[PDB]
């Protein structure tokens, strides 16, 4: 009985006119869509114009990271309070490039966690292993390792609402893919895990797969038990393909 | 000969309610305003609003950061193309908060100008010493080292239509000072070390001051030679506060 949800991650990539045509589109391709949810994150200067193209549709707004602090002295930095302010929802935390590139630890994305939970908004928490991890048999481990950070400082009832998604970050530019079996494998742990602390808040969690989703693999993912949607890279940035990946989640969860 | 520019960093303040309120009063408190340039860098989620609330006034919108990539796989970026895009001109960067914060080099922090002058944007390069540099005696070799990650990467002609605003960290909420005559032999060495490579580029760079700018020092600081404007903190958030800055900025140079 879980809903999916079909998250767009835009990344770096917009502008005032791609942000009109997209949404528009978007509009129009999933308006007669009912059992999946939809969000989309874009860049963070263009929230507030996606978020008014989106008034009067079901297409709710997100945002690519967060900082710490509410309010200050931190020139530069994205604050929980102006996301929920400014219309944002769903909010991507611990993206693999954000770890990567930005060095950001397990630590500090629990802590961004955190003031997303207080301020009322909804983390998308990125997890996922390396090539170098997957290879030395380490995938559970590190999800759980990621995990932890959050469920061993504020609970189970801290994955209340929140979503998980399941990066493979070994199939990034490797040429690789994960298939629907070793995905699904990934989700049913990330789970059980979760369920060691408590059963009711793991069957609630919607964990979203987060490697490569697009029109053509969608159906054969959202068929495994585990996969609740996706976090949705380049197919993102086109309405006709992201609709696709839409409307297959809907019609694999539904009634 | 250079016409000055006072700029308010709001730093991690803002909201829809209070982007509205701001901008409208400093449209109201600027009337009559024509010898000094004005502009305001709002949280980045604000930027596209705050520039549609200053339609009618001649207030110009910048930002508080930018990064290195213009479009791509960048999860949480913030692209100067984009910037542009949205309206923002006056791109501060390497402000003193996010060289410590978010340990932000010299030489990341030049590769930000680069980015911008490419898109023909305008960098405000803040630059300047802590506490222990200028007990030590460093402010002149910080200051031009500094300013030679750009200028000895990209050339002084870099520096054309560029601003630098010199924070004096050392005395910014600490217990201790820089008089006006302090913050003229800065800007002074500032520009005669730009004039080394570049005598007419040193001329028609407006260097600001960024450390406390109050009504009470406004005239005396806008009166020096080679102090072209300010780059305001706290009082940006205020009104009628920051109009006083600009005021005196414009009474001075008009002097
Ligand atoms: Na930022």
């Amino acid at each position: 009985m879980r809903h999916p949800l079909v998250m767009g991650n835009w990344k770096l990539n917009g502008s005032r006119h791609m942000v009109h045509e997209l949404v528009s589109n978007l509009r129009k391709e999933l308006a007669g869509v009912a059992g999946c949810a939809v969000a989309i994150a874009p860049p963070e200067m263009y929230i507030d114009m996606a978020k008014r193209e989106a008034e009067g549709s079901h297409i709710m707004l997100g945002a690519q990271n967060v900082d710490l602090n509410l309010s200050g002295a931190f020139t530069g930095e994205t604050s929980a309070a102006m996301l929920k302010d400014i219309g944002a929802q769903y909010i991507i935390i611990g993206h693999s490039e954000r770890r990567t590139y930005h060095k950001e630890s397990d630590e500090l994305i629990a802590k961004k966690f955190a003031v997303l939970k207080e301020q009322g908004l909804t983390p998308v928490l990125c997890i996922g292993e390396t090539e170098a991890e997957n290879e030395a048999g380490k995938t559970e481990e590190v999800c759980a390792r990621q995990i932890d950070a959050v469920l061993k400082t504020q609970g189970a009832a801290a994955f209340e609402g929140a979503v998980i998604a399941y990066e493979p970050v070994w199939a990034i530019g490797t040429g690789k893919s994960a298939t629907p079996a070793q995905a699904q494998a990934v989700h049913k742990f990330i789970r059980d895990h979760i369920a060691k602390v408590d059963a009711n808040i793991a069957e609630q969690v919607i964990i979203q797969y987060g490697g490569s989703v697009n029109a053509s693999n969608a159906a054969e993912l959202f068929a495994q038990p585990d996969i609740d949607g996706a976090l949705v890279g380049g197919a993102s940035l086109k309405a006709d393909a992201f609709a696709v990946i839409v409307k297959a989640a809907e019609a694999a969860k539904q009634a």
